[PDB]
This record gives structure tokens, C-alpha cells and sequence, in this order.
């Protein structure tokens, strides 16, 4: 109820995650790289690696999104979440063309993660001072 | 039970994830791939990729599982969740044998993943529309 | 509440971010060009270590929260703190030599087992009570 926006952001992100993975499938077929190999076509390795970078940061994003969303402010976290989704959109397709074209998306994505993390830390400390240290 | 069914599926799924990760460790010994190398025996590389595929799809499953479970229907999401676990079981051992034999498990697993996402989306849309009420 | 779980989760997410970025630093020192993840054995250990931390992280998070909610938060939190340290050992251990990763790995996996156990017990317990 008080987390419906976070839920929505999470579901959209999961689609993008699902999407990226399926894109790795198409590259696999398009650049005749047969499983389980992930080397061969230079084209595939960029798509695969791009996708690999997105999965490792995904749980970080989800945790920091929700911590920020729950302990600081839901609307602001959501907005940031959406920019992260776009940053990752830029990152993924950028990488597929060339390694040089991934930087903006990546930098945008990590900047957003830093801020979510920051807000989450603040909201929790703020909440900690109420329940444990009685500064109600 | 509020989320006891969802919790239960998540613990079962996490255990399978642990199993998969540890099989790759066991695989290093049987096929003699010494760390940090991940190439050599075609057998290890299939086991490695399979587990790697399970890893990249795992957070998707959990999210869609809970969103579906929380906003649409817990029992139905839970049942779908169990099928996903089995699909991955089929996928994993299938891939281990040959890349060709992963497809039933893979298709089955992603089919549930598609379905979980939908119900979660619908249930959330349903919950959002209490902006009106 | 769940404030202790929240704090641990954020502390853990920070370490995950750290590991990921270390792989970037490794690319520079050992001159590995993207998208390649092979080359220097020095780089290859760091990459694998970070990659091993990635596959166990969601496992850790779920059992942490399941343990924290269905058994006991403080106890789960304490275990969580140990897991994070275990992973600190594993990573830096692996970077030095693959042989020196074992202590960190076994400790983190032991904690993962206990969190799993505690979580399973609380969920079984709550489910049977209906
Ligand atoms: C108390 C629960 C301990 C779980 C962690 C653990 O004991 O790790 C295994 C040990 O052998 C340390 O390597
Ligand atoms: C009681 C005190 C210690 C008992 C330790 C038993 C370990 C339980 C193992 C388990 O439940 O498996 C889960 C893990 O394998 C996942 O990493
Ligand atoms: C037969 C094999 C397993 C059935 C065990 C079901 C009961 C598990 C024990 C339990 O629920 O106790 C845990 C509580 O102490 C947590 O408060
Ligand atoms: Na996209
Ligand atoms: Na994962």
C-alpha cells in the first residue's frame, strides 16, 4: 500500500532484466555462437558482458531502492529508480555498439545508486534514533 | 499465514541456488578445472553456464514471485513458484548433459516468469487504482 | 522494525558495490580490455572472487531476511555481520591466491547454512501454527 510505487518500479526493472537476458539469446543466434560458449563473435561478448554487468548491480539497486523508498521517501526513490532503469537502458545498448559508448549509462546508473544508498542510510539512521535511542 | 507460503518457496528456491553453486565447485574436481579458470572440459563449461544462467534469472524470479504473491494471490503465485523450481531443476541437469537438452526446462521456467510478472503487474495496477477510491 | 536487517543489507550492498568496482580497477592495472574477463592470473582471481560473491548474494539476502523475520532479528543481524566479514576474507584471500580463499568461503557458507536453518525453522514453525 505504502510501497506500491516501489513494487511498480521493481516490476518494470525486472522486465528490463528479463529483456536484456532475451537479447543475449538473440545475439547467440544472430552471431552463431553455440552454447555453452560465450566467446567467438566480438558482437556477442559485448552484449553478454553488458548483460552480466546489469545482473551484478541489480540486487544492489533493489535493496537500495527499497531502503530509500521505505525509510526516506517513496516518491523520490521511485523517480530515482526510473532514472536508473533508463541509465541501464543507455548502458546496455551503448555497450552493444561499442565499449566506449557504455560510460554515460554506467555513470548515470552508479550516480543514482550512490544517492539511493545515501538516502537509505539517512532514513535508517533517522529511524534508528527513534526506536533504539528513544529520540522520538 | 501472511507471507508464509512465499517465504517457504523462497527458502526452497534459495536452497536449490545453493545446490547449483556448489555443484560447480564439485565440477572443478571431477573435470579438473583449477581456479580461477572456467574453461577446459566441455562438461564443466555446460555446468558452469547453466548455474550462471540460473544466477542471472534468480532475482527476477524472487521479485515477480513476491509481487505476484503479495498483490494478486499468494497460493497461486506459490504454486507457480514451485513449477519454476522444477523447471530450473530440469534445465540444470539438462544443460549438464548437453546444451540442447536445456530447452524444456528453460522454456518452462521463463513461461512462469512471464506469468508471474503479468499477475504482479495486474495486481499492482489493481492496487494503484485505489488512488481513485 | 527490521531496522537492523535494513542496516545490514545496506552495509552488504555497499560491499557488493565495492567488489564490482574492484574488478574495474583490476582491468586498469592488468590491462584487460572490455568485454574480456580473462588474461592476467592476478586479474582472473579478482574477477572470479567478485563473480562468486555475486551468485551467493541473493541467497544471503533472502535467508538473512527470512531468518530475521521468522526466527530472530538480532541473531540474524549478528550472523549477517559475520557473513559480510567472511566475504571480506574470501575476496582479499582469493586476490592473493586461490588457495587462501578457503577460510573466507567456508565461514560465509557456514553462516549461509545457519541463516538457512534458522529461516527454515521459523517458517516451518509459523506454517504449522497456521
Ligand atoms: C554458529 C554458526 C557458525 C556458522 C559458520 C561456521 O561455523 O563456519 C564454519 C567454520 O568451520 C569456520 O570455517
Ligand atoms: C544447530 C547448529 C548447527 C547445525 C548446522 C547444520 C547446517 C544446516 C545446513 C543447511 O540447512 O543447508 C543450507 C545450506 O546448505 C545453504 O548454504
Ligand atoms: C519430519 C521432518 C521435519 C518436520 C519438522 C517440523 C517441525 C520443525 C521444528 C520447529 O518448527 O521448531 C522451530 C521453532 O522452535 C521456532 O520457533
Ligand atoms: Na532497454
Ligand atoms: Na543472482
Amino acid at each position: 500500500g505504502n510501497s506500491i510505487l516501489l513494487a511498480a518500479v521493481s516490476i518494470l526493472s525486472a522486465c528490463q532484466q528479463s529483456y536484456f537476458a532475451l537479447q543475449v539469446g538473440k545475439a547467440r543466434l544472430k552471431y552463431k555462437v553455440t552454447p555453452p560458449a560465450v566467446t567467438g563473435s566480438p558482437e556477442f561478448e559485448r552484449v553478454f558482458r553488458a548483460q552480466q554487468n546489469c545482473v551484478e548491480f541489480y540486487p544492489i539497486f533493489i535493496i537500495t531502492l527499497w531502503m530509500a523508498g521505505w525509510y526516506f521517501n517513496q516518491v523520490f526513490a521511485t523517480c530515482l529508480g526510473l532514472v536508473y532503469i533508463y541509465g541501464r537502458h543507455l548502458y546496455f545498448w551503448g555497450y552493444s555498439e561499442a565499449a566506449k559508448k557504455r560510460i554515460t549509462g554506467f555513470r548515470l546508473s552508479l550516480g543514482i545508486l550512490a544517492l539511493l544508498t545515501l538516502l537509505g542510510a539517512l532514513g535508517i539512521a533517522n529511524s534508528f534514533l527513534d526506536e533504539y535511542l528513544d529520540l522520538n
